[PDB]
């Protein structure tokens, strides 16, 4: 789109390079800068969620998944990337030993985009 939205992407790319080295602090710095430049881009919220998940900050991961979903809907982003946020949230809830919330999110995710592996995973979790 514009000078700002390109600038944001460039910060995301810097965040990914830190993320790839497991420098999670620096990854957040850059993704935060991305969101500062262009808060309408779902990718930044999902990438921050992914960092939080690897840090075992599962409640923060969920919070950013929730942001991705809200942003994704407001901006009419690719519904598949909204589904990804939803499954990530489900996984973060599993890691918190919260099956109830995990399954709520997984069902959201499947309704957003039918992931064949997740369908099987959810049936197993509901056994």
């Amino acid at each position: 789109s514009n000078a700002m939205t390109d600038a944001a992407i460039a910060e995301k790319d810097l965040g990914n390079a830190a993320y790839k080295q497991k420098d999670f602090e620096k990854a957040h710095v850059h993704y935060d800068k991305a969101i500062e430049l262009d808060p309408s881009n779902i990718t930044f919220y999902n990438n921050k969620a992914a960092v939080y998940f690897e840090e075992k900050k599962f409640a923060e991961c969920v919070q950013f998944c929730e942001k991705a979903v809200e942003v994704g809907r407001e901006t009419r982003a690719d519904y598949k990337l909204i589904a990804k946020a939803m499954s990530r949230a489900g996984n973060a809830f599993q890691k918190q030993n919260d099956l109830s919330l995990a399954v709520q999110w997984f069902h959201r995710s499947l309704s957003e985009f039918r992931d064949p592996e997740l369908v099987k995973k959810v049936k197993e979790l509901e056994k």
